[PDB]
């Protein structure tokens, strides 16, 4: 399937473990699209002083369209010192790893595979 249903459980920012997926662009689109399958993958929302406590480079999920069954349709951009790789609509928040956090809310999202 081009598209898969998920339920993103939604991280607080100081709770969060694994505060990236790795250390190139490629790397951490390629370890998100994996969490993201495996179920293993979290989102923090992102306001002010959020992205300064993660680590870059940051993949994003961001609104590809205007919502099947409640879930919002997502891409993948990846951002390293303020350059983006990928053009999409608003960020929904920024994938990190999911290690047994406990959730504040799960963000239903259709994700482009």
């Amino acid at each position: 399937k081009t598209h898969v249903q998920l339920s993103l459980p939604v991280l607080q920012v100081r709770d969060v473990l694994v505060r990236g997926f790795g250390d190139s662009v490629e790397e951490v689109l390629s370890e998100a699209r994996q969490h993201l399958k495996d179920g293993t993958c979290g989102l923090v929302e992102v306001e002010k002083g959020v992205l300064p406590q993660l680590e870059q480079p940051y993949v994003f999920i961001k609104r590809s369209d205007a919502a099947p069954h409640g879930h919002v349709m997502v891409e993948l951009v990846a951002e390293l010192e303020g350059i983006q790789y990928g053009r999409s609509g608003e960020t929904l928040g920024v994938l990190v790893p999911h290690v047994g956090e406990i959730p504040v809310a799960y963000r239903k999202v259709l994700l482009r595979k």
